[PDB]
């Protein structure tokens, strides 16, 4: 970029590439997302405007939006590490529970905020959760599928992670609800706790069946309407629900209770971000600072 000096490539998003860059003029360091194409939508460029006026301490700030040369650049505030790297770095010892709780609490605040402003993330995963030396964690790279929908992959032949995708999406639901983000966050919560992905599916069906084998194949009793969903098949195997205590050991009962509500099959029974913030699990929440190696 003529105005920006690419320090280095820091990620391959589901829409474009992300670079750490410095503003040649101001000298500020930012994250620059490059988007692919011969026109550019409108319902999207305006869905983006909404995201710019979306300011909250737990949401990565979208500084600028620049459309030029059949390219779409998104300028974001820069953070030094994502949760995927931090979990890997903490794989031997595990992230301490108070930090896990603080991170979950903050992300729920972020979600409560975007959801009350009718904004959905749609693609929450460790790679889209950024942390700093101050103990904060922020939601990054919002989906924006309401317009730009969901591309076959990311942008250039790349395996899109399905591990955090809600069951209703896998079953062909056309309209997503804020509940999809709660499910993804629940999956991440479990992963921080156990240090292993909850549902590591390698295909859409494998993803779906991994969920079924653990939470039990859903039926009309626990999920009214499930059998009438677009991709539901009566031929789905019928797995029994596994004891929840085997799921995220050795998480305490307050933690397991909160997770079970974040993982309810029925989107309408799934706990909201606002209600989750009030769960007894957060009675003793604090804000520890992580040990970050940058
Ligand atoms: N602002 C920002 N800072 C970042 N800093 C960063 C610093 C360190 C690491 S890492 N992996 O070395 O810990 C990763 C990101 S990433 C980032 C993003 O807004 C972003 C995140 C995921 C996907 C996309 N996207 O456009 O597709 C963009």
């Amino acid at each position: 970029m003529e105005n920006f000096q690419k320090v280095e490539k820091i990620g391959e998003g589901t829409y474009g590439v992300v670079y750490k860059a410095r503003n040649k003029l101001t000298g500020e360091v930012v994250a620059l997302k490059k988007i692919r194409t011969e026109g550019v939508p409108s319902t999207a460029i305006r869905e983006i405007s909404l995201l710019k006026e979306l300011n909250h301490p737990n949401i990565v700030k979208l500084l600028d939006v620049i459309h030029t040369e059949n390219k779409l650049y998104l300028v974001f505030e820069f953070l030094h590490q994502d949760l995927k790297k931090f979990m890997d770095a903490s794989a031997l010892t595990g992230i301490p529970l108070p930090l896990i709780k603080s991170y979950l609490f903050q992300l729920l605040q972020g979600l409560a905020f975007c959801h009350s402003h009718r904004v959905l993330h749609r693609d929450l995963k460790p790679q889209n959760l950024l942390i700093n030396t101050e103990g904060a964690i922020k939601l990054a790279d919002f989906g924006l599928a309401r317009a730009f929908g969901v591309p076959v992959r990311t942008y250039t032949h790349e395996v899109v992670t399905l591990w955090y995708r809600a069951p209703e999406i896998l079953l062909g639901c056309k309209y997503y609800s804020t509940a999809v983000d709660i499910w993804s966050l629940g999956c991440i919560f479990a992963e921080m706790v156990t240090r292993r992905a909850l549902f590591p599916g390698d295909s859409e069906i494998d993803q779906l069946f991994r969920i079924f084998r653990t939470l039990g194949t859903p039926d009309e009793v626990v999920w009214p309407g499930v059998t009438s969903m677009p991709d539901y098949k009566p031929s789905f195997p019928k797995w029994a629900r596994q004891d929840f205590s085997k799921v995220v050991p050795p998480l305490d009962e307050d933690g397991r209770s909160l997770l079970s509500q974040m993982l309810h099959y029925d989107p309408n029974k799934r706990i909201s971000a606002k209600a989750a913030l009030a769960h007894p699990f957060f009675q003793d929440v604090t804000k520890p600072v992580p040990h970050l190696r940058l």
